[PDB]
């Protein structure tokens, strides 16, 4: 009764190691430490060894990043067990590198820089993780006394590239010498060349994933291809530099007023806008059960690394049987999150009589519509368009002039408050697997719940709808009537726009969900946005707009024209400053 269970017990865990094994992973690190002269040959003997093939197998294209990070487990939970051994040892071993990485200051994703470090990891370097919303000035200095070899920044939302800037032009003030790794979904090879590096004397490198992180910190903590690297990616970023500085033959910008002008095109008089049939601000609530049908599965394999669209990924040739597990995996924990009420999701929503004013939206107390409470600011396309009209998120709403009422919704959802407790209780036990997935669950039915709420909308709450009644593919496919845009995307880049919201709807007494000083929502696995009901309406990107928008649109917010130019950096057509 065993087999495998009977080799040298050194086979055994560079084989558990490889295959993910943990049930037998607490004797088998056991019987090969007595086994061994001194602890610490445990490590670099079975584990590294095993380690080694999983790194091997990776490259050809044989295991994926769930096993990687399945392995990693192993590894872990192995050390784990040998933490008063080895330390009550000798020399306690050596390492490729120790690594301080933390998401930049007002930023809360990590579930990236989770993954980018497990893989350093699993290549044995040092990671300290110093978490979320943590300042250049806690960077440095934990660089500093932990004595780290390089300082990796990640970043999700606009807010963070300036932050890294931050760290950057700081670095350079408190005389660092180390590299500075940048990355993240905002994180761009171009501007991390055109907006970072120039900051800090010393090697600044983007990268795009964790794998090829490995190979960055590789030559970067090489005697050899350190200075060769440093070079040929610093003339590298000079010529993407210049690149995205020859201003080619783009269309002549236009006049803030001469956009306006050119606004939405539309005979309000003919059409009535849909009646809200349920005015005011509510509570909902729906579990997973609930949601889980109104997932969509293609960003979380994403997330893991398996390209390709759900469901054709199942079947797909190389990544297909490992996509197939993964799901399996995934929905047998939303079976036991379910089950035990363990991540439970929350959501208000709320529809208010409104009618648009030039670029912005009016929300009134009630329908006498004789008090506005509160004023949706909006940005408008400022690019000269002909035959297409300089688009912007207020037009689709009737303008109090046309005396024609309309209305206006918001909402805020999350996947649940627990997300952050659940996903601690793995990393306790060195979980780094179900604790990615807990948090990428949560976000998958963060936005489950953004669908499956914006669907009530249309049908229930405001009601224009009724007799809709689309498949969770073709709601994937945006096939209904209205927007739900949410502060942050391009057709409303500016995000600081999230505290109407949560002034709004009360946020934070009805979910529990709360904002950062980036404006950033917690729990991260959070959805926040508007409702427009106008069959025209469509995510239209604001693009470039220039000074005078700034200017105007800085005396709307009642904000300092430096302010917003931040909060809209990428978005300013004109010389940043
Ligand atoms: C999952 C996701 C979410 C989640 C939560 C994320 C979290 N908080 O952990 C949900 C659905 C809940 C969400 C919400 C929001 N989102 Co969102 N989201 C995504 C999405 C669909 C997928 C990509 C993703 O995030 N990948 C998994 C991650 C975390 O991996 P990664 O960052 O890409 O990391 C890789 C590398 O970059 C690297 N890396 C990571 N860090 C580091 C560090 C170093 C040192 C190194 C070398 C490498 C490295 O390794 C990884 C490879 O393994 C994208 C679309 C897209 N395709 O870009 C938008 C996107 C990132 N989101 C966006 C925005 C607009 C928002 C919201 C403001 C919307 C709202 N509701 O109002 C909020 C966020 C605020 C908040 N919650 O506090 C934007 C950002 C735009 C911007 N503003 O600059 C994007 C690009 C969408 C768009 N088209 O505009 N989102």
């Amino acid at each position: 009764q065993a087999e495998w269970r009977s080799w040298e017990v050194n086979k055994r865990l560079e084989y558990s190691l490889v295959k993910g094994i943990t049930e037998f992973i607490e004797q088998d690190t056991e019987e090969a430490r007595q086994q061994a002269t001194r602890p610490i040959e445990v490590i670099e003997g079975p584990l590294m060894d095993g380690m080694n093939v999983v790194g091997d197998l990776f490259g050809e294209g044989k295991m994926f990043l769930p096993q990687v990070v399945k392995s990693a487990r192993v590894m872990k939970q192995a050390v784990a067990y040998l933490e008063p051994f080895i330390e009550a040892s000798k020399e306690q071993g050596k390492t490729n590198g120790k690594m301080v990485i933390a998401t930049v200051k007002g930023d809360v994703g990590d579930i990236g820089k989770n993954i980018v470090g497990v893989v350093l990891q699993c290549n044995n370097y040092e990671i300290v993780d110093l978490g979320v919303m943590v300042p250049a000035e806690k960077i440095l200095r934990t660089a500093k006394e932990v004595n780290a070899d390089l300082i990796g920044l990640s970043g999700l939302i606009t807010p963070s590239l300036d932050e890294m800037v931050n760290v950057a032009k700081e670095m350079e003030r408190q005389g660092f010498t180390i590299p500075l790794l940048i990355g993240g979904a905002t994180t761009s090879k171009a501007h991390t060349a055109v907006k970072i590096e120039q900051n800090y004397s010393g090697p600044t490198v983007y990268v795009q994933n964790a794998s090829r992180t490995v190979g960055v910190v590789a030559a970067l903590l090489s005697d050899t291809q350190r200075d060769d690297f440093v070079a040929r990616t610093r003339k590298e970023y000079e010529t993407v530099r210049i690149q995205h500085g020859r201003k080619k033959p783009r269309t002549p910008p236009v006049t803030l007023e001469a956009a306006r002008d050119n606004d939405f095109a539309f005979d309000w008089q003919a059409y009535t806008p849909p009646v809200a049939h349920r005015l005011g601000v509510q509570e909902v609530e729906a579990s997973i059960e609930t949601l889980r049908n109104y997932i969509d599965w293609t960003p979380f394999f994403m997330t893991w690394s398996l390209a390709g669209k759900y469901p054709r990924i199942l079947e797909d040739e190389v990544v297909g049987v490992e996509a197939q597990r993964l799901f399996k995996d995934a929905n047998d924990m939303l079976d036991k999150l379910s089950a035990e009420k363990t991540l439970n999701p929350r959501g208000v929503v709320g529809l208010f009589p409104a009618n648009r004013v030039g670029d912005d939206i009016e929300i009134y107390r009630d329908e006498t519509r004789t008090h506005v409470i509160n004023v949706s600011h909006h940005l408008r396309q400022q690019t000269e368009k002909t035959g297409f009209a300089n688009y912007c998120l207020a037009d689709f709403v009737a303008p109090k002039l046309s005396g024609k009422a309309d209305y206006i919704g918001a909402f805020a959802v999350t996947g649940g408050l627990e997300e952050d407790a659940l996903a601690d209780a793995f990393e306790a036990q060195h979980d780094d697997y179900n604790k990615i997935m807990v948090k990428a669950l949560a976000d998958r039915l963060a936005e489950a719940f953004a669908e499956y709420l914006h669907e009530r909308v249309r049908k229930v709450y405001w009601g224009y709808a009724p007799n809709e009644n689309l498949s969770n593919e073709e709601l994937i496919r945006e096939n209904y009537q209205g927007i739900r845009p949410a502060p942050g995307y391009p057709a409303c880049p500016e995000h600081t726009e999230k505290a109407t919201i949560w002034e709004l709807l009360e946020v934070e007494k009805h979910t529990g969900m709360k904002l950062t000083e980036s404006f950033a929502m917690w729990p991260g696995a959070s959805v926040s946005g508007w409702y427009f009901s106008h069959p025209d309406s469509k995510y239209y990107a604001v693009a470039q707009i220039q000074r005078d928008q700034v200017e105007d649109y800085a005396r709307r917010k009642g904000m300092s024209v430096t302010e917003v130019e931040r909060w809209l950096a990428p978005n300013l057509g004109y010389d940043a400053d």
